[PDB]
């Protein structure tokens, strides 16, 4: 591994603009990084993508809301995706709206086909062909939104995270239940609890994901469970640095027990992300690239 070649790569991942103000903060938090260049990939790929990023992208997603108001009713936006989670590794990260009724199939087709005519009329680029989502172009911010369409599940109290259902435009039906404002509201709380140690080891797997030559099919919905599996005890006071030994511990656990790697449920505790051999391939895969940077970093620890 070349980690110069790969740490300069990773600043224009995280930080396409060049902003040096962003560079010089992240080697003024972390002057130890400094004439070292696996020490940088590694903080780097556990650094945040910066505010000034994560800003405009929930910006962009704020105008295609505002648009939507001018032609939908009986309607709630919420937002899902890595950006809602500060996981996202790229600075032009998108983000997904979703357009929830308050309120079955027809009322959601409307919104589908309301949404596809102004959406149409607003953005020049603007792609309808998906039947699960409406995907825009903010040219005058180079920033792209996802428009979903849903409703929340309603099949002695109203429990809160009752889910939600997509609308399938190829089917006219809807889709089965999702909990994104769950599976959110739990990697914030568990990342507070840790000072952000739990967003570090997820960025930092997505970011091996990214940079692997080998083809690791594993989304952010697998790596979020499997770094929301790893007990707070583990790594409560590890540092950055200490974190890839931890993640190395973990996969190499799921990797090697059979009923370790049959218990991991997603982080809204709904699904099991392992049940799909190529999918267990694609976790081996990543314990390779975890293993190879463990051994390039235990010489500093």
């Amino acid at each position: 591994k070349n980690y110069s070649a790969l740490f300069e790569n990773l600043q224009n991942r995280s930080n396409p603009e060049k902003l040096q103000e962003i560079t010089t903060k992240f080697f003024s938090d972390n002057p130890d990084v400094k004439y070292n260049d696996v020490l940088k990939y590694i903080t780097l790929a556990m650094n945040g993508v910066s505010p000034e990023y994560t800003n405009k992208s929930r910006e962009a997603g704020e105008k295609v809301k505002l648009h939507l108001q001018d032609i939908l009713l009986d309607v709630e936006y919420q937002y899902q995706g890595s950006v809602m989670t500060n996981t996202h590794i790229k600075g032009y990260s998108d983000i997904d709206l979703l357009v929830i009724s308050d309120k079955a199939t027809n009322d959601l087709k409307n919104n589908r086909l309301l949404s596809e005519q102004k959406l149409s009329s607003v953005y020049e680029i603007c792609d309808i062909t998906h039947p699960k989502a409406i995907k825009i172009t903010n040219k005058s911010m180079g920033r792209d939104v996802d428009i979903v369409i849903a409703n929340w599940y309603d099949d002695n109290r109203q429990i809160e995270y009752r889910g939600i259902q997509i609308y399938n435009k190829r089917s006219n039906t809807i889709e089965n239940r999702d909990f994104p404002f769950l599976s959110i509201q739990r990697i914030n709380k568990r990342s507070s609890e840790t000072k952000g140690r739990l967003k570090k080891m997820i960025r930092f797997l997505k970011n091996l994901k990214a940079d692997s030559d080998e083809k690791i099919e594993l989304s952010s919905f697998d790596i979020n469970a499997i770094c929301y599996n790893i007990e707070k005890n583990k790594y409560l006071h590890s540092n950055k640095y200490q974190l890839v030994p931890i993640l190395y511990e973990q996969l190499n656990e799921l990797v090697s027990n059979s009923n370790k790697i049959n218990s991991l449920k997603s982080v809204d505790g709904h699904e099991y992300i392992f049940s799909n051999i190529d999918k267990k391939e694609s976790l081996k895969m990543l314990l390779q690239e975890v293993k190879i940077i463990y051994s390039n970093l235990q010489s500093y620890l």
